[PDB]
């Protein structure tokens, strides 16, 4: 699963999620203009790819980075705002 | 391999054989049985018989549906917070 | 059980080869990551170069895993011990 | 199972588990002339019925009290001393 709940409010995420699935899994409505992928949308959202423990908010939902290296951004831990 | 699954960030299918105290740590609640070591256990206790498709149970603020059952046992739960 | 890491003894562990590397970190205070594998079925597979049958054994960090169940699709099942 | 890996080095424990199932798991020695299960053994040892966070020392193994009420002890968390 690329959506893995830790904890009934709490979810592990890969990078590579669809935005299309995130919306449909949270009832959200991020764009896909810009990403197609949850990591993308979290950088594009910074301006900058971010570094463990980061944590960026974006519309009701806190992402906070888990794993990353110089490359890419590959997990996610989500909560809601 | 996971026991409880969210299929939508408010919506859970559970595994009927999880254990009660996985539950208890997953959602908060603070659910106990001397009759029952697993959720399906548990739903069973409650409804008072082997369940069908449908049925469902309130309990520590959680709603449990029998998501799969047969003439056998108890597979799936779908959860949801009342 | 429904345990998809279940100790069968204090210090031996019978694990679901889709237990995600994540949760298998979280149990056994590992650090495994791959760019290519998300379970550790996947792991093990990256690990051998193959699928691979029953008896192989691979030891990653301070784990040893013993393939228990396997066949010509699919790793399913894993026995694991800490390295000595 | 009575005994339940939460992680490697730590148990969730029923207290009724069997004595002897507790060495069989563990390796230990534990004897059955008084208590016959882990939880009687708990509060032989201590000399009273526990509260949450109590700590018992049997041998090799530190069980904590996780469950309890003003009637009975329910769940066990052990360690190695
Ligand atoms: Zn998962
Ligand atoms: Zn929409
Ligand atoms: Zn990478
Ligand atoms: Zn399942
Ligand atoms: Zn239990
Ligand atoms: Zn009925
Ligand atoms: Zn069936
Ligand atoms: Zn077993
Ligand atoms: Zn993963
Ligand atoms: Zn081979
Ligand atoms: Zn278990
Ligand atoms: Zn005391
Ligand atoms: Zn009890």
């Amino acid at each position: 699963d690329n959506i893995h709940a830790v904890s009934s409010e709490r979810w592990r995420i890969h990078a590579a999620t669809e935005i299309e699935d995130i919306n449909t899994f949270f009832g959200t409505e991020y764009s896909s203009e810009e990403a197609d992928t949850i990591g993308g949308l979290v950088i594009q959202e910074l301006g900058h790819l971010p570094v463990r423990g980061e944590k960026v908010l974006i519309g009701g939902l806190q992402f906070t980075v888990a794993r990353a290296d110089n490359r890419r951004l590959h997990t996610l831990m989500a909560t809601r705002v």
